C-alpha cells in the first residue's frame, strides 16, 4: 500500500499522494518528524538535536535536554514548558493546564468527519489515523484525526475533545491543525483585501514574532480567507515548496505564523479564540472544523492546482463539480428595487434573444421590500409587485426558454418586518443595549433552534411549491452585540452555534433539493471559504463588477478555489463601484475568465450592444468547458505594480489565453507572452490567423502581444491542437 | 502655558514638549484627531472623511456614515461595530459587550499613577488629563489618564476600571495605550532576540493583518522587549 | 526560569489573576526594599537580559544585559540594550577567553573596548592572570575611570550599527569637552578600502584635539570628511579615538 | 538530424543539444528570431512588431516601420540608425560607417576556429554556420561563424574581417558575440572581486542604461571574469532560464548589458575597445577570439553544470580533463626566497611521509633571485643555491618517490637582470617616459617576435634537459606604458599581439611537452579565464589560502569552471593574508572542495600535525575521484550575508557533503541541510554512524547539522549508495 496509514513501532505514517506526515510517539509526547514529500523507512536525519536551551523547561527534574519548548509538535499546550502559541487549552477545576498524553492509535477506512460541520466527501479511498490522547488527572480525552487522500497531495485533520470528568469544563482554544517547521527562511502567502477588493494576494517574509489573519465578524469575511501558504524562500509560479493550510469553516477563524526565539516556525489554523468558549458537561464532547494541509513542489501554480483539484474532487458537490454552469442574467445592478412584472418579462425576452440560459430575480420580491430598510425576515411573495403569484412568474420565464433563479437572505431580520414584530428576541442582541445596525438590518440568532426550524420550514415551503432552478444565498452584514445566552458561557458559544445552525440549515436544504444550483454570497465575497463551498458549488466573488478592478479579485478568488466556482458578470458602464468606462470587449473577456453571467439592463442596450452580447454568449458557450473544466495557468499576475494580466486554460485539444492591459503605454516594446504546459511536438493552430505553431515555439519563444493605444484593452488567443 | 492639558469645547489637548495628543469628544465617542508634533488651534485638516463603508456598522439605524469600524480612536471595544482588535473587554451578566461613553473630563497637576505598579517620578511639572467614561447599563466606569512632561516628548497613559454594579464582573482585556494612525506606509522596529542574543533590533514593513510580540512567560522575557516603534 | 503550571487559585478566576498578582507582589517587595535601603545599588538580572524592561528599571538603576560576555556577540546585544534605555543601565563585563558561551578567542583590548561602551565590570579569575594581563586590566580600569562620565553621563551616537549583515560597529559619546569613538571590526578583510567614519553633533567651528596623534581637527572635518579607519590583519580588532575640544 | 546547422528559405537554424539560434535573413539584414530551447518549424510568434518609433531612422525614405534601432540582431553597427552599442566598427577612407549585408551562407563540419587564438577541441560532431557579409562600397567582408555541439547546450561564435580594398583600414571594435533579447525583467550574474577575493559572485537587476565589466590591464584580471549570465527574473539554484556568454581570451575584454529606450536588452562580449585598434593592409584579415553562449532552464546549478561540462569536454586538454591531479607541496608560503638544498630535501622527505605525490619548487631558484627585486628574465639555474645542478635536485626528488614541479614567470623582466642589460627595448615602455613599476618588475613585450622566439628557446631547453613533471606559470603584474610600436597604430595593436604571442608560446610548449601538467597563475586568480584553460588544465585560484576567505573564492572559481581546475592548498596559521587562526580540520575540508595541495613548512610541524596531514592525504586519495570527476551541487552559498557554506559531490555510488560555519552561534536552532540529485528509492549509508537513509529522506527531510561552540568549524558527511 503506497498510500494510507501505517503504524511502525513508534512512528505513525500518514501517506497521501506525494505527501506524508510522520509522527513519533515519544513516551506519550507526539513529535512532528516530517511533513512533506513521501519518505518510507524514515530514520530521523532531520531530528531535533536535544540540547539544554536556556529557560526551556522540562517534564522531569533531571533531564534538561528534553523540552516541549524545543520539540516540533502537532499540537500545542501552555504550562508544560512550551511557550509557543497553544492550539488546545481547556479550563477544568482551578486551572487551564492540561497534559494530554498519547495512549493508543487506531486506523479507520473511508467516510469520516466531525458531526454538523462541512467535511470532505468521496472518501472511499482514504484512511484516517486516530491518535487517542488522555489527561488522566483532568479526566479528558483529546482525539486527533489525520486523513489521507489517494488522488491528491492533501491531508485533512480535526479533533474531538471528550469530558470524562464529573464537572463542567470549558474549551478556550481548539485549533484544527498545527505544524512546527524547522528553522529556515520562509515567506507566507495569504488572501486578504476588502469589500470590493476581495482575496488580495499578499506575500511577505516570515519574521521573528507572530503574524496572524483572523475574523471576529462571525463570518470569515471579505478581508481575510481561511488560508495560509508557508513557502520556501524565493518560491515562484513554477518552482519551490509550498504548504497550504486551509479551514473548512465560515465563522470566526485564525491563521497564525510564529517564529520563536530559536528561529523555529509554528503555523496553525482554526476557530478564532476571540468570541469563543465551549462548555462541556460530563460525557459531552466537542469536534473542531476540518483543516487541510496541501503540498506542492511546483511553486504557486502547483499549489493552486493541488488545492483546486482537492476542492473539485472532495469538497464541491459531485452533482455540480464537473457540470457546466448556466449563463445567467441578474436584475440587481440592472434595476435595484425598482421593477415590476412587465420590466422583468421584457428583460427575460432580451436575455433569451442573446442566448442567456438562466434568469435570476434578485432582492425586492418579498414582503414590503421596496428598499434596503425593511422586510428582511418576511419571505412572503409580494404578488402586487410581481403582478401575480411567484408561480405564474416562473412559468412565464420557463416558457420563454429560461431557467429561474431567486435571491434570498435568510440569516437576517429588519426591525421593520412582521418577523421582528412577532419575535424581537430572535435578533442577535444584548439585553439593555440598543442594536448596532448595519445596512439598517439585524442578524437572526441561528444559535436559537427555533430560528433554524423556522427558516427550514419557510424555505422548504418556498422550494417545494415553486419550480426554482437556482438560489442566490446572500448575507449583508457582520455579527455585533453578542448577548443572547442565558449565561456568559452560552453567549461565548453563540457564534459557533450560529455556524452549526447555518450548516444544519444549508446542508438540509441543498440535500433536500439537490437539483437546484445554490450560489453563495455575502456582499459578494464576504464569506467565500471552503465551509460554504461544501454546499454551494458557486459564489458571487465580488460586488465589484468593474472589468479592471476584477483582475486582482479573480487572481485571488481562483488562487486556491476552482474557476468554476467564481461568479463573474458583465455590467454597465460607467461602472457603479469604480466610476469608470471600460470596453464591452474587456468586460466580456474578464468575466469569461470566470463563471459568466450578465448584470445590466438589456432592454436599454442599442442593437449593436445586444449583438455584441449575443456574440459573447456564443463565444463563451464554446469556451465554457475549457474555462470551467480545464486547467488554469496564470501567465502574468495582476498585482499591485503590474500593468497587465494574462491567464491560460488548457482542456484536451483546446488552449485559450486572455490578455488585459490596464494603462495605455507608448514607446514601450510589446510584451512577450509564453504559454505553459503544452506538448513540445504538438501543433497548435491559432484561430485568428490560421497559423500553426509547435508547443515549443509557444512555450519558449512566446507571443508578441500587440495592442492599439488606449486604456483597459484586452485580447484573446484561441488554439486548437491538431 | 505652552505645555500641559487644555479643554477647548469638544477638543482635549494633551501637550508635552514637542508632542501633542488631540482628542475630540463626539457625542460620547472619543476620536483621535492628531498625535505628533505640537499643533495649537487645531481645525481638523486630517479628519476622517465619513463615508458609508460596506459592512462597517452603525450605532443608529439612519446614519450609515458614522462607524466605530472607521473612526480613529484611543481605545477599542468589540461588539459596537468596530472589528479591529479591542483593548478593553469586560464580562458582566451574560455578555462581554460594553459601551463606554465619555461623561466628564478633569485635569490633575503633579504626581499621579496606578497603585502598586511602577510609574514616572519627578512629576512636579506635569498635568494629567482625566477622561471619565461610563457604561450606564453595565454600571461600570472606565477612566483614562494622559500625562504631559514639560521636558520630554513623551506622554504617559493608564486606565482605571471601576465596578459600580451589584454583581461580579471579569476583565478579559485591558491594554495601557492604543492609537489609530492614518493609512500610510509604515515600518516597525522592535527588540526581540533570545537568551545570549537579547534585544536584537528587528525592522520590517507594516503589512495587512496583525503583527505582535508578546510574552506568556510571566516575565517580559529575553526574546521580546515591551516596545514598538 | 519562567512560570509554568498555573493552578494555585481557589478558583479558575483566581489562577487567571495569579500572574499579574505575582507581578504586584514583586513590585511591592522590590519597591519596599529599594526604598528602605536606598543607598544600595540594586542591579536587576534574569539569566542576563530575561526581564530588562522599564518596569524593573523603575527600581533597579542597572541591569545585567546578557549572560553572553563575548566581546563580538555583545555588539548586537549592546546595540539593542541601549536602544531605548540609557547606557548607564547596561552592565557589561570583560570575561575570560576562550569565551564560555561562544567558544572564541578575542583580543583583551577588544573585550575591554566593547565592555567600556557599557557599565564596566570584570568577570574572570584575576588570580590566574599573567603579570602582563593584570597590567592590561589596570590600564583598562585607569582608562575607564576617565571615560566613565562620558560613557555613563554623556550622549550616545551610533555611527555604524552591528546588524545582521554589517562587519563593523561604531559608537560615539559626547560629554562637554570630551568626545570618544569606539570602532570594532568583526571579520578580517583584504584588498578592501578602509572605512570612512564620520562623527556626529560637533561644533563645525570647534577644534578637536585627537589624543593619539596630537592633531587638531575642526568639527566640520570630523563630521563631513571623517576618519580613515586603519587596522592590521585579523579578526575582532578594535580601536578608540579620544578627542578634547579646545 | 536533430542537431547541427540547417538553412530553410530565409531562416538559419544553429542547433546544439537543447539550444537553438534562429536567424532570419531579411533583405541582407540578419535578425535574431530566437535564442533558447529547441524549436523546429519556427513561424515567428515572437517577431518584433514593426512600428514607427520616434527618432528610430530607416534605410529607405518611405518605410518608417523598419529600423535597425528596433530590430533584434546578432551584430551591431553605428551610423545606419541603430543607436545601441556597436560590436563591429571599421575605419576606411573618411568614415567608420560600414553597412555589412548578408550575401551567402555555408555549412562546415568538424574542426574549425580562429588561427592563433584558443578554441574548442573534440569537434568531430559539430557543424558551423558560415554567414558571409559584405560592404560593397568599403570592399570589406565580415564572416560570422556559429558552431553547434551535439553533447552540450552551448554555441560558439567568432568572426573574420577581410580587407578587399586597395587601402589600409582600421578595426576599432570587433566583439565575438552579441544578442538582442526581448524586453522583459532580467537579472545579471557576474564574477568580479579583487586580488585575494577572486571571482566574487555578483547579482543585480538589469536597469535602463549600460552596465559593463572590462579589463584594460592586458590580462583578464582578478576583478572581472570574461563572463556574463543574463537570467530570468527570480532565477534560483534549481529553477529558471539562464544564458551565459563567455570569452576564450585572456587579454583586455568587455562584457556589457544595455537596456535601451524601449526596454530592449543587448548583451555582448569581446576584445575591449580600450587599448585596441587593428590595421589591415589590403588582402589582410582579422579573426576575433571565440565566444560561447550556454543555456540552462535549471537555474544557476544548471548553468554551472552546462558550463563545467562544456569546459571539460571541449576546452580543457583531453590528456588531463578526466585525470586525477597529484597532491602537491609548494615551498612558497613555506620558505619564500630563503631556502637551499638541505631544506628542500628535508621538506621532500616529510612530504613523502605524509603521502604527498608531487614537489613544486617555487620562485627563487633562478639567476640572482634572492628577493622580488631582480633576476626576472634570467632563467638560468642558480646551482650555488640548489647545491648543484637542477638535474641532480630532480633526481634527488624522483628517488624519494615524488614527482617534480617548477615555478616560472616567463612574461616578465627585472631592470636588474642580465636580460634587461642585454635588451632594455624588450620591456613594454614608451620612449622618453620612465617605467611604471609593479612588484619592482617590468613586462616583456610579447608582441615583439624576438621576445617570443627567445622564450620558446629558453623554455624548450629547460623542459628538454630536465625531468620536470609539472610547471607553475605565474604572472605578477599588469601592463602599463604602451609605446613600443613604430607607429601609434602598432602600439594600439600591441596588447592583442602580446596575447597572440603568449598563446603561440604556450600552445607550442604544452603541445611539445604534453606529459607535463601546466598550472596557470597570476598572483593567484589574476588571469583565470577560458583562454588560459585551453592550455593549462589547472589554475592557482587565489593567493588567499585562508580556509574561510577561500569559501567565497571557491564559490566563484568553480561557478562556470570545473572543480578539477581549482588549485587549493592547506597553509599555515596564523594565515598570512587574513591574520587568522583556523582549525587544521577546516583548512583540510575547504581545500578538499578543490584540487588539493599543501603550502606550509612540514619540517616545523609537530608529530600530531604531521599525523593529521597524512590522514587528510589518505582521506583525499579516497575523495579525489568524487571531487575531481564527480558532479558538484552547491547547497548553501557563502555569499556576503551567509554564515555558512555547503557543497555536495556525487560520483557513481559515492556522495560527499562538506559543511562549514564561519561565526559561532548560540541559542540558534541547528541548520537543516538537504542533499540534491539522489535516487528517491536509493539507500545511502552514512559512514560516520553506519545509518542507512533513503535518498528521499536525505533530499526531502535533510540533515540536522550539529556543531560545538566555536568559529570556523566544519564537518563532512560521506555516503555510500548500497
Amino acid at each position: 500500500s503506497h498510500m494510507g496509514v501505517r503504524i511502525e513501532n513508534n512512528l505513525f505514517y500518514v501517506e497521501s499522494k506525494n505527501l506524508s506526515l510522520i509522527i513519533e510517539n515519544r513516551n506519550g509526547y507526539l513529535l512532528l518528524k516530517h511533513l512533506g514529500k513521501t519518505i518510507k523507512n524514515y530514520k530521523g536525519s532531520n531530528s531535533v538535536y536535544e540540547r539544554d536551551h536556556a529557560f526551556s523547561g522540562n517534564p522531569t527534574a533531571t533531564n534538561r535536554t528534553f523540552s516541549l519548548d524545543t520539540q516540533r509538535q502537532i499540537f500545542g499546550q501552555h504550562g508544560l514548558g512550551d511557550f509557543r502559541k497553544p492550539t488546545i487549552q481547556v479550563q477544568h477545576s482551578v486551572t487551564e493546564v492540561t497534559d494530554f498524553r498519547f495512549v493508543e492509535a487506531k486506523i479507520l477506512k473511508g467516510q469520516n468527519g466531525p458531526q454538523g460541520l462541512p467535511s470532505p466527501h468521496s472518501m472511499d479511498d482514504t484512511e484516517t489515523l486516530v491518535l487517542m490522547l488522555e489527561d488522566s488527572k483532568a479526566q479528558l480525552s483529546l482525539t486527533l484525526y489525520y486523513t489521507t487522500f489517494n488522488n491528491d497531495a492533501t491531508i485533512a485533520s480535526y479533533s474531538k475533545l471528550d469530558n470524562n470528568s464529573n464537572q463542567e469544563v470549558v474549551i478556550h482554544k481548539d485549533f484544527s491543525f498545527m505544524a512546527d517547521f524547522p528553522a529556515a527562511d520562509y515567506e507566507i502567502v495569504t488572501l486578504q483585501g476588502a469589500y470590493a477588493r476581495e482575496k488580495t494576494v499578499r506575500r511577505q517574509q516570515v519574521e521573528q514574532g507572530i503574524f496572524s489573519i483572523s475574523s471576529n465578524r462571525g463570518a470569515s469575511g471579505h478581508a481575510q480567507t481561511p488560508a495560509l501558504l508557508l513557502c520556501e524562500q524565493g518560491v515562484t509560479e513554477d518552482a519551490g515548496n509550498v504548504f497550504a493550510i486551509q479551514l473548512m469553516y465560515s465563522g470566526n477563524f485564525e491563521a497564525f505564523v510564529q517564529k520563536n526565539q530559536l528561529n523555529e516556525v509554528r503555523v496553525a489554523i482554526g476557530i478564532n479564540p476571540e468570541n469563543f468558549s465551549w462548555k462541556l458537561a460530563p460525557e459531552e464532547y466537542f469536534e473542531t472544523p476540518v483543516a487541510l494541509v496541501t503540498h506542492s513542489d511546483q511553486g504557486l501554480t502547483g499549489i493552486s492546482h493541488e488545492s483546486q483539484n482537492f476542492v473539485l474532487k472532495h469538497i464541491m458537490l459531485s452533482e455540480f463539480s464537473k457540470k457546466e454552469r448556466p449563463i445567467l442574467i441578474n436584475n440587481w445592478e440592472a434595476t435595484y428595487f425598482d421593477f415590476q412584472r412587465e420590466k422583468l418579462l421584457e428583460l427575460a425576452d432580451e436575455a433569451k434573444k442573446v442566448g442567456i440560459e438562466l434568469f435570476v430575480l434578485d432582492d425586492g420580491w418579498f414582503g414590503n421590500r421596496f428598499d434596503d430598510n425593511r422586510a428582511l425576515g418576511d419571505w412572503v411573495v409580494n404578488e402586487e409587485k410581481l403582478g401575480g403569484s411567484l408561480e405564474s412568474l416562473i412559468s412565464a420565464i420557463h416558457e420563454r426558454g429560461l431557467q429561474f433563479g431567486l435571491w434570498l437572505e435568510p440569516e437576517m431580520i429588519s426591525v421593520d418586518s412582521d418577523l421582528y414584530r412577532q419575535h424581537p428576541d430572535w435578533a442577535i442582541q444584548v439585553p439593555g443595549y440598543e442594536h448596532t445596525y448595519s445596512r439598517n438590518q439585524l442578524v437572526l440568532n441561528l444559535a436559537n433552534p427555533q430560528v433554524v426550524e423556522y427558516l427550514k420550514s419557510v424555505l422548504d415551503q418556498l422550494l417545494f411549491y415553486h419550480d426554482i432552478d437556482y438560489i442566490k444565498w446572500d448575507m449583508n452584514r457582520n455579527i455585533t452585540k453578542l448577548g443572547n445566552g442565558l449565561t456568559y458561557l452560552e453567549t461565548q458559544m453563540q457564534s459557533h452555534q450560529y455556524m452549526l445552525g447555518l450548516y444544519e440549515l444549508v446542508s438540509y436544504l441543498t440535500e433536500k433539493h439537490s437539483h437546484i444550483l445554490f450560489e453563495s454570497c455575502s456582499g459578494g465575497g464576504g464569506r467565500n471559504d471552503l465551509g460554504m463551498m461544501r454546499y454551494f458549488p458557486q459564489v458571487w466573488a465580488s460586488d465589484n463588477t468593474d472589468a479592471i478592478a476584477r483582475l486582482p479579485i479573480q487572481y485571488g478568488s481562483s488562487y486556491l478555489y476552482p474557476t468554476i466556482s467564481m461568479g463573474a458578470h458583465v455590467s454597465a458602464v460607467p461602472n457603479h463601484q469604480m466610476g469608470r468606462m471600460t470596453p464591452l470587449e474587456t468586460r466580456g473577456l474578464v468575466a469569461m475568465m470566470g463563471n459568466l453571467g450578465y448584470e445590466l439592463d438589456l432592454t436599454n442596450l442599442s442593437d449593436e450592444e445586444k449583438a455584441t452580447i449575443a456574440n459573447q454568449v456564443n463565444l463563451y458557450k464554446e469556451l465554457r468547458p475549457v474555462v470551467q473544466l480545464g486547467q488554469q495557468y496564470r501567465l502574468i499576475n495582476p498585482d499591485t505594480v503590474s500593468n497587465e494580466a494574462a491567464v491560460q486554460f488548457n482542456y484536451g485539444n483546446q488552449t485559450i489565453v486572455t490578455y488585459v492591459r490596464v494603462l495605455s503605454v507608448v514607446e514601450t516594446m510589446e510584451t512577450t507572452l509564453k504559454l505553459k504546459d503544452l506538448d513540445e511536438e504538438g501543433l497548435y493552430k491559432l484561430q485568428e490567423n490560421g497559423e500553426v505553431y509547435s508547443g515549443a515555439e509557444l512555450m519558449y519563444a512566446g507571443l508578441t502581444v500587440i495592442l492599439s493605444q488606449g486604456d483597459f484593452l484586452s485580447r484573446q488567443y484561441i488554439f486548437r491542437k491538431l
